[PDB]
DNA sequence: GATCACGCACG
DNA sequence: ACGTACGTGATCG
């Protein structure tokens, strides 16, 4: 059964063919400044492993990794490509990358490793990566004669793997998002990355050291209105004494026993003093313990910069997510959490923070997949749009809607975004499923051409078994024929989010291939650092602030055509923070 | 130790 | 609600 290599000792001309799959193994799942364990190549002319020492020192192939017209293929190209400029080695000329290849055929399939992707296609011939490596304390990278035949035989799966994967891509219209969009976007990835974010962390330190402050104070005082010591952050601890020694309502239980979340305790605060302590103390204990301690758990301290990973191959709507840390869920909402942004510092003297973000853009995006003649009307008119809606569905003029009225219009329009329910609207209005039903009746007679689009995607995703974004990203929604009431309406709520969600993902990734375009046609300095879904976080001299108020916007408001206009607010500053 | 349950940060 | 990451404490095994 063995696969058949050469172990090669030095680097020969065969090795450095213009097509190859290539594998550049890096185990550790953080690849920054990471270990490289292994090279495989596999090309005409055979299969080769190469120790890392050997063919990285090799002026040929370094050369081969760095020349664009040698074209290789690979799984995961961008943890390569990271690893790689660790080591001051440039990758280029990677046309084929199988693990964004097979997230665009199917997000579900949830791979991630060249044995789950060549397994869709019935290849079984190489080793899940966690056969090979271990999982958890257990992990290692194994001898040799192990490690070498595991990196040969996924570079054979790639190898053998392409051509099939580009044809089903195109026969779904899918394989100029590959290389066109997903492909030079990871290479963009690759680079912001790379580059991280420089941190304040004397500015993180001084702000933990006031929160510990706080949370002693609070913590004390929810002992003192308890009457008894106890653990706060244990759900069952807090639920005794909430709920049997202090005999608050039981308003809502957990699996478990009682529920304790946020919107459970506003509730329960007019009968108490320890609720709002508990909301503060849960509060400054998720900024203390998830960004303070978090955030610096993973500054580098040489540079003091962190270096997120872009999930580019994990969500089921073709979005990012970000790792380690996760820099696209630091606080904003709340002002006391949101002065974590201070620490947030560009990474040169002189240098400042450009944010722009998308006004409404899945809003926009339904108005324009929808044709609705009323809602195009509003951004056509760039209307508040929360406004316009409480306008219509409670039938008053502009001047008559007043603050709860915006609020609860703004409630239904997130609803329409997500996947509108009764039991959805209602629970997050805290008003029954009639009232809630009563709502969404307006809103579709206000908004016809969104009523009909929503009965039409449901519809289609029965029909073809997927819903479609506006770039071609697909998503299989096999539950939509359930005959299980509440596991179809989730899929109902799937096929009627996952063309605008995934629409404006792909908008936003557009723009960021055109932006890095643009700027290196202008030779600015400027360089992209975040995404966080609909916003470009950048940074640089300020010298360069007055260009790019005029190039970002218009850059994200010309990335794509649609039916309305797309409309792009932007921010600068010394700090993230301070580019509001 | 690993995994689950719960809670909560973002768009 | 739709889409994510992850920290703490409880529980599985
Ligand atoms: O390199 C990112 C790429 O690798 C995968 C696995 O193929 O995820 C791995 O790397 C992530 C980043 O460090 C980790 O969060 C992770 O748990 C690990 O499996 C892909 O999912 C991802 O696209
Ligand atoms: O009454 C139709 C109305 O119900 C929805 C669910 O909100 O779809 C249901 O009705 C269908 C056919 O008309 C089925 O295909 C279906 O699976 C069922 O859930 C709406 O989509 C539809 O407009
Ligand atoms: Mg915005």
């Amino acid at each position: 059964a063995k696969m058949a290599f050469t172990l090669a000792d030095r680097v020969t001309e065969e090795m450095l063919a213009d097509k190859a799959a290539l594998v550049v193994e890096v185990v550790e799942e953080n690849y920054h400044d990471a270990p490289i364990v292994g090279i495989a190549v596999v090309n005409e002319h055979g299969r080769f492993f190469l120790r890392p020492e050997t063919a990285l020192a090799d002026p040929q192939f370094v050369a081969w990794l760095g020349d664009e017209t040698k074209k290789k293929s690979m799984f995961d190209s961008k943890r390569a490509a990271v690893a790689l400029k660790w080591k001051g080695i440039e990758l280029c000329g990677v046309s084929f990358d199988l693990l964004l290849a097979a997230y665009l055929l199917d997000p579900a399939q949830g791979v991630d490793d060249v044995a789950a992707a060549a397994k869709m296609k019935q290849y079984e011939a190489v080793r899940p990566d966690e056969a090979v490596y271990g999982k958890g304390a257990k992990r290692a990278v194994p001898d040799e004669p192990v490690l070498a035949e595991h990196l040969v035989r996924k570079a054979a799966a790639i190898w053998e793997l392409e051509r099939p994967f580009l044809d089903e891509l195109r026969r779904n219209e899918q394989d100029r998002l590959l290389v066109e969009l997903e492909q030079p976007l990871s290479s963009i990835l690759a680079e912001m990355e790379f580059a991280g974010v420089k941190v304040d962390t004397k500015r993180l330190e001084q702000m933990g050291k006031e929160l510990a402050e706080q949370l002693g104070t609070v913590e004390q005082r929810i002992y003192e209105l308890a009457g008894q010591e106890f653990n706060i952050n244990s759900p069952k601890q807090l639920g005794v004494i909430l709920f049997e020694k202090l005999q608050l309502p039981v308003l809502k239980k957990t699996k478990t026993g009682y529920s304790t979340s946020a919107d459970v305790l506003e509730k329960l605060a007019p009968y108490h003093e320890i609720v709002e302590n508990i909301l503060h103390y849960r509060q400054l204990g998720k900024l203390q313990s998830t960004y303070i301690e978090g955030l610096l758990k993973v500054v580098r301290p040489d540079t003091k910069k962190v270096h997120t990973i872009f999930n580019q191959a994990l969500t089921q709507t073709g979005r990012l997510s970000s790792t380690e840390p996760n820099l696209q869920n630091i606080p904003i909402r709340l002002e006391e959490g949101r002065k974590i942004r201070q620490a947030f510092v560009p990474s040169e003297s002189d240098w400042l923070i450009f944010a722009a973000d998308y006004s409404q853009i899945e809003l926009r995006v339904l108005a324009h997949i929808a044709e609705d003649d009323n809602l195009m009307e509003a951004f056509r008119r760039d209307l508040d749009i929360h406004t316009k809606t409480a306008m219509d569905i409670f039938q008053v003029s502009e001047d008559e809607v007043t603050p709860n009225m915006r609020r609860q219009a703004k409630a239904v329009n997130f609803g329409i975004v997500y996947g509108i329910s009764d039991y959805g609207l209602a629970q997050n209005l805290n008003i029954s499923r009639k009232e809630a039903a009563e709502f969404i009746e307006r809103y579709f007679e206000s908004f016809p051409g969104v009523k009909r689009y929503m009965e039409n995607i449901v519809q289609e995703a029965k029909q073809k078994g997927y819903v479609t974004t506006l770039l071609h990203r697909r998503r299989y929604l096999p539950d939509i024929t359930s005959r299980n009431f509440n596991v179809r309406s989730f899929a109902e709520r799937m096929a009627m989010n996952t063309p605008i969600q995934g629409s404006a993902a792909d908008i936003i990734k557009k723009a960021m291939i055109d932006l890095n375009a643009r700027l290196k046609e202008e030779r600015l300095q400027a360089h992209l650092l975040l995404q966080v879904h609909d916003e470009l976080i950048l940074e640089a001299p300020k010298e360069e602030m007055e260009r790019l108020c005029r190039l970002v916007p218009e850059v994200m408001e010309q990335a794509v055509t649609l039916r309305v206009p797309l409309k792009v607010d932007y921010h600068y500053g010394s700090t993230w923070y301070d580019a509001k």
